[PDB]
């Protein structure tokens, strides 16, 4: 199958530039021009590769995405062991918000407001990650699915909080206290706070 | 000292007026006109209370923060057995955003991004939760100052998501249950979801 043929490896450094100057100039100031200068393609080049700036953009948020949901996904399917996997996904996630900044930035922190479709792609990608969650915890709890979802809403909102809360702090812990601090405040709740 | 002197009636009766109005249109559309109007009072009559059409959204808005606000600290009050008083603070959560509809309206799902005074006034109350909530871990428990904040937002934030998750789905379960997993959550994590 055609799908399985090797990447477009042109295609992989147009998106890194664009990145590049999308989280730089936001989407209304950057332009083709300037991701062609700094890719050191041609212009014509660049448009055989992506005929629109709208369709790139969509293209970069789309990788930066696909890069958090896949390490995500990958991590739930390390272990059943429910405390284990837990912290394979949140250190997953705060590996990610930590090496891809323009990701972070882009997903979490996006203002291109002017179209719907940048905030559904992220609103779609959040709730596959709500969606992964609540099929562990329907399978593996007696919640039914009306508490299971809400439960699945609380964790991935909880890491989220906690994750964006270190960050903008300046990350002032290491990320290994505040991934091993938000699993355990996941796992043990307030019961298990250090006393 | 005159700050324990009676309420104004009539400020009162005009705040419910105006936070009718608000909700209704949205700050823009609705005017001083209508509130008058619905309030029984005269025009000149509601400009000696209320000098400026912001002054009386500010007013609303605070009066709306003020009851949250002050329900969870009450609830932070009532006992020192941290699983009852969050039991308490997160039933006086889910009674506001049920009871006081336009309250949850202007402080969760605020549209009026034209004035930056607005979007404060909800961060400005939103981060006195998360400080009530914080000299509690801090004081409750051996974390120190960075770590206990982190979990205060994680709290906060898991909190505030399995509510709206519950209204946004339009109450699924009953207010008690939606309340009790909330809580049950926030105390035994995920290691004590019945199995
Ligand atoms: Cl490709
Ligand atoms: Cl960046
Ligand atoms: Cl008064
Ligand atoms: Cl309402």
């Amino acid at each position: 199958f055609q799908g399985m043929l090797p990447r477009d490896e042109r295609r992989g450094q147009l998106l890194v530039v664009a990145s590049d100057v999308f989280v730089d100039r936001g989407y209304h100031a950057a332009g083709m021009d300037e991701i062609a200068d700094r890719a050191g393609v041609s212009k014509p080049v660049l448009y055989q590769h992506f005929s629109s700036k709208l369709e790139l953009y969509l293209a970069v948020l789309h990788r930066h995405v696909e890069n958090l949901v896949s390490g995500v996904h990958q991590a739930l399917s390390t272990t059943t062991d429910n405390r284990q996997r837990l912290h394979v996904a949140v250190q997953a996630f705060f590996d990610f918000i930590e090496h891809d900044s323009q990701g972070y930035r882009l997903i979490f922190e996006n203002d291109f407001v002017t179209e719907p479709e940048v905030a559904a792609q992220v609103r779609v990608a959040t709730e596959s990650c709500i969606d992964a969650v609540f099929a562990l915890i329907s399978a593996d709890s007696g919640l039914d699915p009306h508490r299971a979802r809400m439960i699945a809403v609380g964790l991935v909102g909880m890491s989220v909080d906690c994750a964006r809360y270190w960050l903008d702090a300046d990350k002032p812990i290491s990320k290994s206290d505040a991934v091993e601090g938000t699993v355990q405040f996941a796992w043990g709740g307030l019961s298990h706070v250090p006393l």
